[PDB]
């Protein structure tokens, strides 16, 4: 895995949460999706870290790899295709050589919002 193939799709990251993803069609092995975070200086997000995203309202439709050794998605909002329509931090236990994205955990974050600055 090379870092120029990997595509980071938050920019603003919530309580220290990216998700990145491939710029192939292929996406990434749970194998992969640890190596993309480290690529880009980050360790594999946790579930639990998640959850604290989305109480900060961060939400996706893309199933991702956590260290846990499963994929989640994050809803705020209820989408047919998003999660099943359901909200929270849902739980897929896929065979770790499936592909999917990666939530990629930034520990140098101190505010809750990348973008915004905080007291
Ligand atoms: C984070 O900040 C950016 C920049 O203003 C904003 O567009 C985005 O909606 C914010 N996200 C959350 C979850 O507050
Ligand atoms: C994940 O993909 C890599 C190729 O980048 C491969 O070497 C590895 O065996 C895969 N892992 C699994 C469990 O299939
Ligand atoms: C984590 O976010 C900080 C800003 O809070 C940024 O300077 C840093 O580059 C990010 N992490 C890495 C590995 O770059």
């Amino acid at each position: 895995l090379r870092a120029e193939e990997l595509s980071i799709q938050v920019s603003c990251r919530i309580m220290g949460i990216t998700l990145v993803s491939k710029k192939a069609n292929q996406q990434l092995n749970f194998t992969e999706a640890k190596e993309a975070c480290r690529l880009l200086g980050l360790s594999l997000a946790g579930k639990d870290q998640v959850e604290t995203a989305l109480k900060a309202s961060f939400e996706t439709c893309s199933y991702g790899w956590v260290g846990d050794g499963f994929v989640v998605i994050s809803r705020i909002s209820p989408n047919p295709k998003c999660g099943k329509n359901g909200v929270g931090v849902l739980i897929w236990k896929v065979p770790v050589s499936r592909q999917f994205a990666a939530y990629c955990y930034n520990s140098s974050d101190t505010w809750t919002n990348s973008c915004i600055p905080e007291i």
